[PDB]
């Protein structure tokens, strides 16, 4: 589903506590001291530097289009607490494979028109598959097998 079923999540709280701790802890590890309390994370954001911590986002290198996409700011380089819990909640995959569609989906859709273009279509069967492998080699075929399915 769309941002639709997010948007009942996030509106909600589908996100555990016991994570909220660790990243208080955790987290403020890399954060400065005068920042160790939680009391000025909640204003201030994860650096991108520091994210780097972060494996979920490992999927793609340039995490760019989490920042941008994921998260709604300037700055496009600094996780904020608003989204960052809510990114552990949405990320449960406790559903259906659907929710984690949603989840990988946004993350990879840069764009989002509303479905998967060349962009999303390559870094998706990419992973899967994995770019330049046993798999699909160097070629356009991607586009034989993925008409084959559709
Ligand atoms: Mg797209």
């Amino acid at each position: 589903l769309s941002k639709e079923l997010l948007a009942e999540y996030q509106d909600l709280t589908f996100l555990t506590k016991q994570e909220i701790l660790l990243a208080h802890r955790r987290f403020c590890e890399l954060l400065p001291q005068e920042q160790r309390s939680v009391e000025s994370s909640l204003r201030a954001q994860v650096p991108f530097e520091q994210i780097l911590s972060l494996p979920e986002l490992k999927a793609n290198p340039f995490k760019e289009r989490i920042c941008r996409v994921f998260s709604t700011s300037p700055a496009k380089d600094s996780l904020s607490f608003e989204d960052f819990l809510d990114l552990l909640s949405v990320f449960s995959d406790t559903a259906t494979p659907d929710i984690k569609s949603h989840y990988a989906f946004r993350i990879f859709d840069f764009d989002d028109d509303g479905t998967l273009n060349r962009e999303d279509l390559s870094r998706l069967v990419n992973c899967l598959t994995g770019e330049g492998e046993d798999t699909r080699l160097s070629a356009s075929e991607m586009k034989q097998l993925i008409d084959n399915i559709l």
